């Protein structure tokens, strides 16, 4: 038992990280087969981002303007192209540690692991959720761009995030591996900011189910609520309205525990209105919303 | 910026995990050079732990009673011995992915990463602290024993924990890699339990310094306290008394931020007495005590 914010083992992704240098800018790239993926802003100088014409900037560059270092070894760039906000550098060597992989675009509320990298080398791993405002609560410093977010299925790495920028409140925005930013954010110097960050209701309910699986049952009550009644409370306290689709994906956890989804909603509704009596659920004095229903099943049974 | 509970990249340790089977018991082992380390309880049946004489149990066994599987490959056990609560199985093949490594025993309050494993295969990674009651807040299921905890220096993996058992409150106890349990716990069926879990004061102060580095400064005040005055407040709210040694190791963070340690103690003292105004520090409504002063420096600057 016990329940922790748990990341995927990073070894498969560690073998894909390389360093990309263009001019005086150094960041990380993702080396899969004979292609290296990295943020396109690597071609900007300190004073190119004010009004960056990425097309003109890249047209001015050639292959020898891009340096790729894999550990101690220089990889020779033999081609380059741009796809949305991602630069694609063709190299003369296929990565011998290329994993089976997919490029996926996730929905808000879904989770993934981040391998934070500097100088093309792994530094740390942590678990993130794509917030409803399309930011993530990362930990990133100078040189971290090109770090990736991912999930693992069996032996297949699903890459879903590449890091580009930090917003004024210390949260972060990036793209999928096709270069399309999550949310309305862009790799330009405009007055961008994270909006209000709503609590992911279906994730909180999943975490409450995790608590029941772990023997924490004090918050359950014998009186059911309605979806409309629960949502009335959910708009206050800044929770996402619970949809029928969200009720649906909580089904497997409801069947496993014997607690009807609307009974758990009644429990959550009571917790919001009366507050937690300085009390812990899974050892936390707060409701956690960065576990999906699939995350709970994986950690509680699927890992075995 | 941003600050997250961050684990070390697990790839170096993933290559050391193997599966160990004895009788009907299957768990994980750590394969370094030509030795496999695993909990000695693997030699017990379901009804041997009531009064286990591990010496007699191991004397009855031979090499062919131990099966070690590294991925798809059986490793031949050619020797066996017991050191404290750890079994050491000599195999005929040295691990080709053996990292540079050390066996270390950590102090309470220090942190490490856990690679949770099942069937000798990595499942997830998360960050733990050795609690003052000598337990860790892990996430472990059946078959997880032999999962290890570690820190990484440069290229050297410092193994500090191997998982053995779960206590009634859903926390966990284990040994160092020499087989000596942390705390008063034993691999026997006695009425063991985690005691009161004290808050690691020096870690909370370190995290407050991390908040200042990240631009969170609202909790600072211009009035200093004394160590004795702070500790009077610290015994209430169940904080560890702050020692001069703890003040010492906060020195580098105090110099970096310009905030004297006793000024941060005054800030912490005010936070405990008046509570947090539903307010967030680093986006958390609570004080976090699972980051050491070295953890803060690593995440804020050292990773670059
Ligand atoms: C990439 N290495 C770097 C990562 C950030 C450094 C500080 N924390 C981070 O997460 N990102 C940047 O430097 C980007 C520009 C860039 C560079 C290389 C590749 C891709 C993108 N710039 C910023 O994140 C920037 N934010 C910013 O301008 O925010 C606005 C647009 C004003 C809302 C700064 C954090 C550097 C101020
Ligand atoms: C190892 N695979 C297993 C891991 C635990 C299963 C449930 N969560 C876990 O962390 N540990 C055990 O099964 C141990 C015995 C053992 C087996 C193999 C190697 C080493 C040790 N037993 C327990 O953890 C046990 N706790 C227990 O008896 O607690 C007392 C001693 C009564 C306080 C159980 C969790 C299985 C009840």
């Amino acid at each position: 038992s016990g329940f922790r914010k748990m990341a995927f083992p990073s070894g498969k992704v560690e073998g894909c990280m390389v360093q990309v240098t263009c001019g005086t800018t150094t960041l990380n790239g993702l080396w899969l087969d004979d292609v290296v993926y990295c943020p396109r802003h690597v071609i900007c100088t300190s004073e190119d981002m004010l009004n960056p014409n990425y097309e003109d900037l890249l047209i001015r560059k050639s292959n020898h303007n891009f340096l790729v270092q894999a550990g101690n070894v220089q990889l020779r760039v033999i081609g380059h192209s741009m796809q949305n906000c991602v630069l694609k550098l063709k190299v003369d060597t296929a990565n011998p540690k290329t994993p089976k992989y997919k490029f996926v675009r996730i929905q808000p509320g879904q989770t993934f692991s981040v391998l934070a990298c500097y100088n093309g080398s792994p530094s740390g791993v942590y678990q993130c959720a794509m917030r409803p405002n399309f930011t993530i609560k990362g930990s990133f410093l100078n040189g971290s761009c090109g770090s990736v977010g991912f999930n693992i299925d069996y032996d297949c790495v699903s890459f879903c995030y590449m890091h580009h920028m930090e917003l004024p409140t210390g949260v972060h925005a990036g793209t999928d591996l096709e270069g399309n930013f999550y949310g309305p954010f862009v790799d330009r110097q405009t007055a961008q900011a994270a909006g209000t960050d709503t609590t992911i209701t279906v994730n909180v309910l999943a975490w409450l189910y995790a608590a029941v699986i772990n023997g924490d049952r004090w918050f359950l009550n014998r009186f059911t609520t309605t979806l409309n009644d629960f949502n009335l409370v959910a708009m206050k306290y800044n929770y996402e309205p619970l949809t029928q689709d969200h009720v649906d994906i909580l089904g497997p956890l409801s069947a496993q525990t014997g607690i009807a989804v609307l009974d758990m909603c009644a429990s959550l509704k009571e917790l919001l209105q009366n507050g937690m009596n300085g009390r812990t659920i899974l050892g936390s004095a707060l409701l956690e919303d960065e576990f999906t229903p699939f995350d709970v099943v994986r950690q509680c049974s699927g890992v075995t």
